[PDB]
């Protein structure tokens, strides 16, 4: 009967003659229509109340209303939060005062800390595993005996974004908080991109001063920027475009945008307009020295056009006519904001699309769909979101350009790193306010706000900040499994989309709808990933 | 018409008034199939107004048809016509003046269309090449102003040929039966192609050994690298073989191990071990030493053990149900009298080691002898047969390498080892492909056929020795690219196998020219990405 996320609810009518009909509502909603449920009939008789099952979600929250048909009179309003694989039957009585008695027939099942006791043992046997392959190494070295920098916090941080965007795109264990968010808000799955481009620019920056500094030719570094760019926009045209299910896709309903798309072009823009603006990395300089700031006042143009850019954008958005739709919109449409703009997901951002790209050729399955019922496509790497994608790339640049400029100086790289995330969560909090919904610019993957890339770039600022020091400065633990996927990401992110369905990395479930299986498939699919990682590692194949 | 493709409409008129008609069908190329009821026509209820039914008789190739009066289980007549493609083809049976009632059946056409030509290619060919020359000559032209502001080739050639016609064929190469694999006995152009790409690993092989020999490198080494690329070679392999398209991803117990890759990985193992074990310098030559056998006796003692086994099990073992050595289809095969017998016991090895589970479920031989159980045509014996085919590429490459002086004791090598292996051939098969001791077979991966398609292999090297190598008339322009990249081509076809570039919805169908259009597409498409992947000096190879 029930699956997944899904608490039947029981509804029995103890009244007379005012023949009910039950409504409902998640709780994570801004402004949501109360989409009906299921309806109730009258009561056959005295003492026989009369039932009617339903399928209530679960995941987050739960607002129920109870409105007669004959008379729009609330007979009872509850706003109580149901929990997986419950019974929860409920009665509705009266005292003319409508009673709303709520019961618990069966409890709840726990998940996410049986979940915890399976998390631990499936821990307990990749230690298990993870020693076995140790001792299998040393064996094959004692075998042939017998027969006889990065910094790698860079590489670990890109690591550790690859693993989880890796964990995130094989359905995370299918659990609300691990796949993106519809619409407002951030959740682990809405953390892994950005971190993944911020890096991403940092080793922009890293790589191509090496390369300037040893001998090389500005325009051999633009040709090789251009081809690498142009590859990945290739490819990931290519395997953003399955047909496992439907018919071959046809030359029209092929969908062009995509993560790797987006990452191209921003590799693309940002790469060629650093080596536009590039210069020999200065020696301005004993104790703080805060006095210099050199990293942001030598490359002033880049942060002009960057800018400018921000400007374009916000413009846009808050600016650009939109017809049948108010201008300035960043709901989610649907049912959303009262049903009111049933077509206006993304607002400019989604209509900039539609005018360019066209309906058929842009992701047919938002995020929203789930939760606010919307029709209309919309794809989160839009065009108008390219922007803030090259903000946050650049942003990445400028943490490259402070780890680099300050050699061997821990205190400078600290102070900088620190009041970089200071003022990115102050401008943060500041468009925000504090609530998801609520605000100027709410945080949000699907138009790539403002708010959402600066809140990611200062957390991703924090966390080189916690990672420098314990991986190249002091060598506390140098991310040991990490490195790998951070040496061969792009490698590993076509492999895990072109290698999603095959035998090794999904199998037949004995219980297809638990949070359990589903889980321990994917963290066992994310281990084999990083194996492969690190045995492409050993071969010294970087590419 | 609404018709499936390659299948032919059979209107059938019924003129008798006292017999139930049954029609029977047999496809000519069964070696021995029963005849299966394709249609029942009632008989006339009133004279003088034929009974009307309708079939759709296959026209692949070959058609025969026997109609028995169900009344009595007599015959009346007996067709062998060939039909066309979306034909027409009405049917009418009727007697003849009712005289003796000696019931005759004529058939009559109405329309058919002609298929297996170049209707629309003959435009195509230079349609589209033209323009795709001509854009990457003006890439290098741009180039240049933007800028400004020995090796075989022959062995590469042939591989590269092959890749591209494996490519070609694992589309579906037009959905048609050339390029398809045959129904258990009998060779297609898609039966050709994997053994040339064994007897080209096995020649590669031993030019990359011998060359780091002479470079200079521990033996241990080599073996640790070998082991290495095969355990890859099959761990992608098994990967890349159980793709779980269907609604039900592949369980425990059911995924399918055996492949291509794992083939071809067991026997790059195996004989670049075996090579590795006796491998002695070549000497110095200075044209009538049969130097090439002697050099490797011992090997070539283990490749002939290895046949001795293979026949005897082939043609000795015995099998629970089955004649102790047999070679037929299966299914409504030798009269249908074996129902589960596929393969003998080339796959009842198979069926207890693996597992019944494990093994391809859908063999070339269900499309045409109706069989119902499983059959891998990667099983157990095939890997002795690669494995012998692949040594023979070895010795090839031992030829080639040995005389890299003179091109006349190479030619006369090839030419006396096209000539042995072909008579070879000619012996065991007696030139029928359905009789004889071993008919040529890809699914068992017979000796005759390891022999044939060696033979075939040598001509090749024949002749693209001289034209490419020495006398330079060709050098394999669009070819050898995949000849260096050979693996990562075939790994990458097989898992983007199916995406939008490749496969894209259809004007109609079931229709020849656009399955063509669409492979030979997806085929240029991959031959540009292995040139693409030369011009950035990327080598991965076995
Ligand atoms: C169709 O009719 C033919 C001819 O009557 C049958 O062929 C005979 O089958 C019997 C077995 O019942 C054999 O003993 C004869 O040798 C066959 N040939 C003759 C009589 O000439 C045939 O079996 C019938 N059924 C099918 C499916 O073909
Ligand atoms: C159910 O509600 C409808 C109102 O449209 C009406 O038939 C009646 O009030 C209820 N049914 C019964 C049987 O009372
Ligand atoms: C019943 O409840 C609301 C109160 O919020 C009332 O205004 C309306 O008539 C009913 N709601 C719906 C969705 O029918
Ligand atoms: C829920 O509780 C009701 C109360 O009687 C019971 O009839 C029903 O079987 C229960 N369902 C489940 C799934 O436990
Ligand atoms: C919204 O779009 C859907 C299809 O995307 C269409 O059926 C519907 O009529 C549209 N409604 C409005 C108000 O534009
Ligand atoms: C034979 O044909 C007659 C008339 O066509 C029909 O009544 C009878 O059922 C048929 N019998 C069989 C076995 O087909
Ligand atoms: C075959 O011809 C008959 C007339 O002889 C016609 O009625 C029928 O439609 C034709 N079949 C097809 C598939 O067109
Ligand atoms: C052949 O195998 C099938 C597998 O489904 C089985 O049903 C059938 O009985 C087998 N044939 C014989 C003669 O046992």
């Amino acid at each position: 009967e029930l699956k997944m996320d899904q608490a039947l609810l029981l509804i029995h009518n103890e009244l007379l003659w005012t023949n009910l009909t039950v409504y409902w509502k998640s709780e994570c909603c801004y402004h949501c229509l109360f989409q009906v449920l299921v309806n109730v009939p009258q009561s056959p008789k005295a003492g026989k109340p009369s039932a009617a099952a339903a399928s209530v979600s679960t995941q987050h929250g739960s607002i129920l209303q109870l409105n007669d048909t004959l008379e729009e009179k609330e007979v009872c309003r509850l706003e109580y939060r149901f929990g997986e694989f419950g019974n929860y039957s409920l009665l509705v009585k009266n005292i003319s005062e409508i009673a709303c008695d709520l019961a618990v027939n069966e409890d709840p099942v726990d998940s996410n800390l049986v979940s915890i006791a399976f998390l631990i043992g499936l821990a307990v046997i990749i230690v298990i595993s993870f020693l076995r392959l140790l001792l299998s190494l040393d064996d094959f070295n004692n075998w042939i005996s017998k027969a006889i920098p990065r910094l790698r916090s860079v590489d670990t941080f890109r690591g550790i974004a690859l693993i989880l965007m890796v964990f995130v795109n094989y359905g995370g264990g299918k659990y609300w908080y691990f796949k993106h968010a519809s619409w407002n808000g951030l959740t682990v799955a809405d953390l892994v991109f950005p971190w993944f481009v911020f890096i991403m620019g940092s080793s922009i920056f890293l790589s191509m001063t090496s390369i300037l500094q040893r001998g090389c030719s500005k325009f051999r570094l633009l040709g090789k920027i251009a081809w690498r760019s142009f590859l990945l926009i290739c490819i990931g045209i290519i395997i953003v475009n399955p047909n496992y299910c439907l018919g071959p896709l046809s030359w029209d309903k092929v969908r062009i945008p995509g993560v790797l798309q987006r990452l191209g072009v921003t590799y693309f823009v940002v790469a060629v307009l650093e080596l536009l603006f590039a210069k020999p990395v200065p020696e301005h300089c004993s104790e703080r020295s805060c006095l210099s700031l050199r990293d942001i006042t030598s490359s002033w143009p880049q942060w002009l056009l960057i800018l400018v850019l921000e400007g374009l954008w916000l413009g846009l958005t808050f600016l650009l006519p939109v017809p049948g739709c108010p201008t300035g919109y960043l709901g989610p449409g649907g049912i959303g904001d009262f049903g009111k703009y049933p077509n206006c997901t993304g607002g400019a951002a989604g209509y900039i699309d539609r005018l360019l790209l066209g309906d058929d050729h842009l992701y047919q399955h938002p995020s929203s769909a789930v939760l606010y019922h919307t029709e209309v496509a919309y794809d989160p790497e839009g065009i108008l979101g390219t922007i803030n994608s090259i903000v946050m790339a650049f942003l990445g640049v400028q943490a490259g350009k402070i780890l680099l400029y300050y050699k061997a100086r821990t205190k400078d790289i600290l102070i900088r790193f620190t009041a970089w995330c200071c003022i990115l969560g102050l401008i943060s909090v500041a468009l925000t306010k504090v609530s998801e919904n609520e605000g100027f610019i709410p945080v949000n993957k699907n138009l790539w706000s403002l708010s959402y890339v600066t809140t990611l770039s200062s957390f991703a600022f924090f966390i080189l900040l916690v990672l420098y020091p314990v991986v190249d400065v002091k060598g506390l633990w140098t991310g040991t499994p990490f490195f790998y996927p951070g040496m061969n990401s792009i490698l590993v992110y076509v492999g895990h989309e072109v290698f999603e369905n095959y035998f090794p990395f999904q199998w037949k479930l004995k219980d297809n709808q638990s949070h359990k299986e589903h889980l321990t498939q994917n963290i066992v699919a994310t281990a084999l990933w990083v194996l492969i990682a690190y045995i492409l590692y050993r071969k010294k194949i970087f590419w």
